[PDB]
């Protein structure tokens, strides 16, 4: 508590961003100035100390966690409920922005040198968590924020089946390689500019269409080399599934054979 807590004093709440949920906010720092915050309410289980336990842990660690392609952790204000503390960005999150992308007054039609953009920043980011075997278990376009320098950050990590490696819907179990497998998913997301995975089956149909080894399709306008990736990511043994530290520079090479 030492490190992570801020006085709730400090913190002053606005309007609803999304729906626990997400609240815009003011957090008044020790230099005196005032910064824009988003504050997500967590709903957790009192029955025990369990829970909050493992919530005051990570945030320990998500607090010293630097990077500009992570998204940085404030702190957490207590009201007996608990909140996240994180910074505001305007830009908001990437999926939105990328439907967006597709529609006029709204951003211009991203090209796919800054589609790639995207990936490496995400993969960058990841392969920092990962470096530190640090799950984010809940890894989509959804939750990767655009930071004022229109540099993608990953959040939500810490304290949706059709992103949910196939050993995680049975095994019910978690590894870095899960997290590649939806972070493939997201690359899918990116480079069909916000389409919904999986379109044609519904979520109950998921483990049996994945475990006839069907896989997310080749988008129209996608080029082998970055499907490939995509790919690699879905491979059916976890072991078979390149790192993020691979995918990463892979990603960077495709996107420095592109011109301007
Ligand atoms: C007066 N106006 C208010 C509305 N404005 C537009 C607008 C609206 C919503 C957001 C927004 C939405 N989410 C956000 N998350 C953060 N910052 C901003 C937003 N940081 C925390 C990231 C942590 C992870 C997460 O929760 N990922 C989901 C995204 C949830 C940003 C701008 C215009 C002005
Ligand atoms: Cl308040
Ligand atoms: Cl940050
Ligand atoms: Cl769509
Ligand atoms: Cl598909």
């Amino acid at each position: 508590l030492e490190d992570v807590v801020i006085d709730r004093n400090l913190l002053i709440l606005g309007k609803i961003l999304g729906e626990g949920s997400v609240m815009e906010g003011n957090l008044k720092q020790e230099d005196g100035t005032s910064l824009k915050v988003a504050v997500k309410t967590m709903k957790l289980d009192n029955s025990s100390q369990r829970e909050i336990e493992e919530f005051l842990s990570e945030a320990a660690c998500m607090k010293d966690f630097s990077h500009p392609n992570v998204i940085r952790l404030l702190g957490v204000c207590i009201e007996p409920k608990p909140m996240v503390i994180l910074p505001f960005m305007k830009y908001g999150d990437l999926h939105t922005y990328l439907l967006y992308s597709r529609l006029e007054t709204g951003p211009k039609h991203i090209p796919l040198q800054t589609l790639l953009k995207f990936m490496v920043d995400i993969a960058l980011g990841m392969e920092y968590l990962s470096n530190r075997n640090f799950l984010h278990r809940d890894l989509a376009a959804r939750n990767c924020m655009l930071r004022d320098d229109m540099t993608v950050c990953v959040a939500d990590f810490g304290l949706p089946v059709k992103w949910i490696a196939i050993e995680s819907l049975a095994d019910r179990v978690y590894t870095s390689k899960s997290d590649v497998w939806a972070f493939g998913v997201t690359m899918w997301e990116i480079a069909t500019r916000g389409m919904t995975p999986y379109p044609g089956v519904q979520n109950h149909e998921m483990y049996d269409y994945l475990l006839h080894g069907h896989r997310l399709k080749q988008p129209e306008d996608c080029l082998d080399e970055l499907y490939e990736i995509m790919y690699s990511c879905w491979r059916t043994d976890p072991l078979d599934r390149p790192t993020f530290s691979v995918l990463r520079l892979q990603l960077e090479k495709l996107l420095e054979s592109l011109p301007d």
